[PDB]
């Protein structure tokens, strides 16, 4: 049987977009293993916005359903709390559902000073999803760090993660463009986990920060503070880059780290990001699995059968 660390599965980028999925419920029902959401924390006023582009209100397929009977009924363009409500409603209506990873790009990083930092992020997810989350506290157990835990014992079996949501955080594109040196999402959230762990409060955490940007060796060497490094057990980078010869991807599989490969369609020879043939997409997923991906992501909403695919990771 596979574990969350020994399988390869498929994700949909920007799954909150109405053009892909009329309602977020449709994204949840797609069978995809990974659904990506773009969040903004530094817009004015309350709420985490959900939007591809600079937000004006929100632009999303989330409806803030109160229960499953309300799915596919309400006005959309709801915020992050709205998406989380859809998830809870859908969750309750699908006992034992496949585990789903919500990949969160914090477009503009966190906004601690405005009440939208790591702690508030966790608190909101706890409020909306409660026991349905498998977070760093769950993986880490009695171990000193997430890294120690995952290397020694790996992830639970996929069967055991039935009915669970997981969260991945990456830094955002706007964040990468800041002329100043405000801490990025990755270091900020990893530091939050480190501080929680030191305080004996890792249980209240809700998300795994990822190292974003494919790189050779141990990508966590990019962080000057070695104390932050063992809180990163997820890595997220360009598929073609991972396959270009410069990176030993077996390293991730050996250590049971999750490896998300983005723009899976751009691996040569390129295939369509949205409407490839089923055969093309499946071959691509198998290729990336052999290359030790945990997830292959693209825009393949027209191919739910492919989105549902789960195969052995590596060999
Ligand atoms: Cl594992």
């Amino acid at each position: 049987a596979t574990t969350y660390g020994t399988s390869t599965s498929v994700g949909v980028h920007n799954a909150y977009e109405k053009e892909k999925y009329r309602y977020f419920a449709d994204a949840l029902d797609s069978g995809a293993a990974l659904l990506e959401l773009d969040l903004w924390s530094n817009a004015l006023g309350r709420s985490w916005r959900v939007s591809h582009s600079n937000p004006l209100g929100n632009n999303s397929n989330c409806e803030g359903a109160a229960n499953a009977s309300e799915l596919r009924t309400k006005s959309r363009d709801q915020d992050f709390a709205g998406c989380l409500s859809d998830m809870r409603a859908w969750h309750d209506a699908h006992p034992g559902h496949r585990p789903i990873l919500l990949k969160i790009e914090m477009k503009d990083g966190f906004n601690a000073k405005g009440g939208r930092g790591p702690a508030e992020f966790d608190a909101l997810i706890r409020q909306k999803l409660g026991d349905a989350v498998y977070g760093p506290g769950d993986l880490t157990g009695g171990h000193a760090t997430a890294d120690e835990a995952v290397r020694a014992g790996g992830w639970p079996s996929r069967a055991d993660l039935a009915g669970k949501f997981l969260f991945e955080l990456i830094p955002g594109t706007v964040e990468e463009k800041n002329p100043f040196d405000k801490l990025w999402t990755d270091v900020e959230y990893a530091g939050h986990l480190k501080d929680l762990a030191a305080q004996g409060k890792l249980a209240q955490s809700t998300a795994f920060p990822a190292v974003h940007g494919a790189a050779p060796g141990d990508p966590r060497e990019r962080y000057a503070d070695p104390a932050l490094r063992p809180w990163f057990v997820v890595f997220d980078g360009d598929a073609a880059t991972y396959l270009n010869g410069s990176i030993d991807t077996s390293w991730y599989d050996t250590r049971h780290y999750l490896l998300i490969m983005t723009d899976a369609h751009n691996v040569p020879p390129v295939i369509d990001g949205t409407h490839p043939t089923e055969a093309e997409a499946l071959a691509r997923v198998r290729q990336l699995a052999a290359a030790h991906a945990s997830f292959a992501t693209a825009d393949w909403y027209p191919l739910p059968s492919v989105l549902k695919t789960v195969v052995p990771r590596g060999a």
